């Protein structure tokens, strides 16, 4: 698609190619191939563990490194972003490669939102490698072999009957959920109709990828990790085009209820099938997209994380309209910087929690913030009671934190490893 030259500093070359089109195994490894040949210092970012792991099967190169002499490394979003919270590392690449680059994960932003800033400023050449770059974006776009798209009423949780045509099917199914939550009350109903179900979030989703193409399930419930350059070798997909919707309100994060997905999500879901040429495969969707996410707090966690690995950027492009403050807004001191990397890395913090706690908190070993919050902030088991726990000084507290972020409760994290970092014992 490009010939030379797009290593050229300040060139960005964005390969919007349709999903399947052979982005990641076929058009990386000659990229590579490339600047192994003309001696240039690489950076490829991948999404995730899987895609790392593919990339390594794919890529038998001599002058590549592998991140969890060389001249081209290959790591995660995640692993560029959180080193670069470190003033101490930051060390410099010509050529950046950015897969999966539509990824509205906040380390994901703040990634393709640095990478453009440099190329804006001539310090880097960027490839930015997705079927759905930010921007205009298409809910049926182009397939390596035909989809048949249809609306049907999609069930939101258990139901009896009137969907024959889910368990009918004769293939096996990716089923998009917009909750690990309701991921287990679609999956229990499907195991009570004699359908094998294997579930993929944020949580399983390291471990567990391998067992579908181990397993071969009749059916794949997912969260929206599976927009990310998953083969999960389905023939059709449900999806009800929701999602998960945290924004913080009131000075506060919450996880209710659901927002319409935006077209990219809508396309990458649908992307999961139609990769074989001369077979149809079915995409079963209900209802529209909604491409305004501006109001979710994935933006401000990326200026958080943009504002604490430069030292002006902005986001990639489009998406420069989302980020919710002026530039610098979130930047820490260097003391402080350290503090809220610990947390990320080490405490499984959100971004947002880890700057409130980072930016507002004397020292790294007060866990007060904890039980010291409004009364409103208490935290419940599912039970009702209240969450308490024991300081080292044997006194009893109510988890009551400061700064209160729902996604530290539920949705793939437990009460429970909040409570070890509480009680000081982490
Ligand atoms: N070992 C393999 N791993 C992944 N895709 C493969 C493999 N062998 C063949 N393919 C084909 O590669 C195509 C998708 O390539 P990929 O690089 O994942 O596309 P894109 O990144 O543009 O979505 C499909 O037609 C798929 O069948
Ligand atoms: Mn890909």
């Amino acid at each position: 698609v490009v010939g030379t030259g797009w290593t050229s500093k300040g060139q960005i070359t964005v390969l919007d190619m349709h999903p399947g089109s052979g982005k990641t195994h076929r058009v990386l490894p000659e990229l590579i191939r490339q600047c192994i040949d003309r001696r240039l210092r690489t950076l490829v970012l991948a999404p995730t563990r899987v895609v790392l792991k593919e990339m390594e099967r794919a890529l038998n190169g001599k002058r590549v490194r592998f991140h969890s002499g060389a001249i081209v490394d290959v790591m995660c979003h995640a692993t560029y972003v959180n080193r670069r919270l470190l003033p101490q590392g930051r060390q410099n690449w010509e050529v950046a490669i950015m897969d999966e680059a539509h990824w509205t994960d906040p380390h994901s932003i703040a990634a393709r939102g640095h990478l453009y800033t440099l190329a804006k400023e001539n310090k880097c050449a960027l490839v930015l490698m997705t079927a759905t770059p930010p921007g205009k974006s298409e809910p049926f776009p182009e397939s390596n072999g035909a989809i048949t798209s249809e609306e049907r009423q999609i069930p939101d949780g258990e139901w009896r009957d009137g969907f024959d045509w889910i368990t009918e099917y004769e293939g096996r199914t990716a089923w998009f959920v917009p909750s690990i939550a309701k991921g287990g009350a679609i999956a229990r109903t499907l195991r009570q109709k004699g359908k094998s179900v294997i579930c993929l979030n944020s949580k399983t989703f390291e471990k567990d990828y391998s067992r579908v193409r181990d397993e071969k399930p009749d059916f794949v419930v997912t969260t929206d990790i599976s927009e990310m350059g998953a083969n999960l070798d389905v023939s059709r997909v449900i999806d009800g085009r929701t999602n998960i919707k945290p924004e913080e309100v009131d000075g506060k994060v919450e996880l209710t209820g659901t927002r319409r997905v935006t077209t990219a999500s809508a396309a990458q879901r649908r992307g999961r099938v139609g990769r074989q040429d001369g077979r149809t495969d079915e995409y079963i969707y209900s209802g529209q997209c909604d491409d305004d996410d501006s109001g979710l707090v994935q933006w401000k966690e990326a200026q958080i994380l943009l504002d604490n690995i430069t030292t002006v950027a902005t986001f990639y492009g489009p998406e420069q309209d989302k980020m919710p403050e002026v530039a610098g807004h979130f930047r820490l001191t260097e003391e402080k910087r350290k503090h809220f990397r610990h947390l990320l890395t080490h405490c499984d913090f959100t971004p947002w929690l880890a700057w409130h706690v980072a930016a507002n908190v004397s020292s790294v070993t007060d866990r007060s913030w904890t039980w010291e919050g409004p009364e409103a902030n208490a935290v419940d088991e599912a039970s009702g009671d209240l969450v308490t726990f024991r300081s080292p000084n044997g006194a009893e507290r109510t988890l009551r934190p400061v700064w209160k972020d729902a996604r530290m409760f539920k949705e793939g994290r437990d009460i429970k490893e909040f409570v070890a970092y509480a009680s000081g014992r982490r």
